[PDB]
DNA sequence: AGCGCTACCACACCCC
DNA sequence: GGTGTGGTAGCG
């Protein structure tokens, strides 16, 4: 449907031996996706913002290893963002925020974990798939203004189709608390002008979403997201890479781990 | 040389 | 009111 508005842009677009590592930059999204598909080795798209105040974003495209290679550090590579790729089969995940000056009353750590205990009876009900808090990566960002906290389910051989179906799922099961805008009250936070917002943020679930990676910050400020302090879920130790390592790519949404006996989990609207 | 929508206006009809 | 446009600021 939407392919053919994408070569419309590149029509729009007209008036405008060493060792084996794959580094390409892409200033066009597009561009980026392209070589992914005429290229062999497990490649992705990650997003890096550029000096720009605004959210002017160029594209690299490299595997995983080599990416935490040159970003392990922390001293380059700031301010990353994984490019959710759309149609791709990918985890569930959650962006949970509300701004504190304006939600006094309400405890961040109470809150998130009643939203996993909902979310797990959900994923029992509609799916049969059985998990608990000890499967979702606990990711924080806070600071003395925004409670900010990112969720990345770790469902054992289960998937979902993509992130549109994430969303579905989403909005399905937090119906009833959408309609306050059984005892889904405790998602309901008020934002700064006063509103009455859901602690759940529904629009990080579209088509090449960008979500920011584990241990990067957002151009403007500096808190890079961490692992939770109450996190409890521990990758599997493993000699021939770091724990960090195992975190990142336990924090990829898009990096599903693979299986003979994948469960890939629809939802339609 | 970012990307991809929703939310929110404006106005157009349509019918008791 | 009820519903269908349809174009943009503005958000994530
Ligand atoms: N102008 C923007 C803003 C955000 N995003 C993407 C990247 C983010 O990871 C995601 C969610 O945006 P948030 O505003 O929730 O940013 P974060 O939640 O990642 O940071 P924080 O919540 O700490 O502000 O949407 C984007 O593509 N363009
Ligand atoms: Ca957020």
């Amino acid at each position: 449907n939407r392919k053919w508005e994408a070569k419309l842009k590149q029509i729009e677009e007209r008036a405008s031996e060493e060792p084996p590592s794959i580094w390409r930059l892409f200033h066009r999204q597009a561009q980026a996706f392209n070589f992914v598909k005429s290229c062999k080795e497990d490649v992705h798209v990650f997003a890096l913002e550029c000096k720009v105040g605004d959210g002017q974003r160029i594209y690299l495209v490299t595997t995983y290893a080599e990416f935490w290679f040159y970003y392990k550090s922390r001293k380059n590579l700031l301010h990353c963002y994984e490019v959710i790729p759309e149609n791709a089969v990918c985890k569930l995940y959650f962006d949970l925020e509300f701004n504190k000056p304006a939600n006094p009353g309400a405890d961040g750590k109470k809150m998130v974990a009643l939203l996993i205990e909902y979310v797990c009876k959900a994923l029992q009900e509609l799916y049969g798939v059985n998990c608990s808090a000890e499967d979702v990566l606990n990711l924080d960002s806070s600071t003395d203004e925004k409670f900010s906290r990112h969720l990345i389910f770790q469902l054992h051989d289960v998937a979902f189709k993509d992130n549109i179906h994430v969303g579905n799922f989403l909005r399905k099961i937090l119906q009833p608390a959408l309609d306050l805008l059984p005892d889904l009250s405790f998602l309901v936070v008020k934002n700064n002008m006063g509103e009455k917002h859901l602690f759940v943020d529904l629009g990080v679930y579209t088509r090449n979403r960008n979500f920011r990676l584990y241990k990067s910050s957002k151009i403007g400020k500096r808190v890079a997201l961490e692992v939770t302090e109450d996190n409890k879920f521990f990758p599997i130790q493993s000699k021939d890479v770091s724990d960090e390592y195992q975190y990142f790519l336990s924090s990829l949404v898009s990096n599903v781990r693979f299986s003979d006996t994948l469960r890939i989990l629809t939802c339609e609207p």
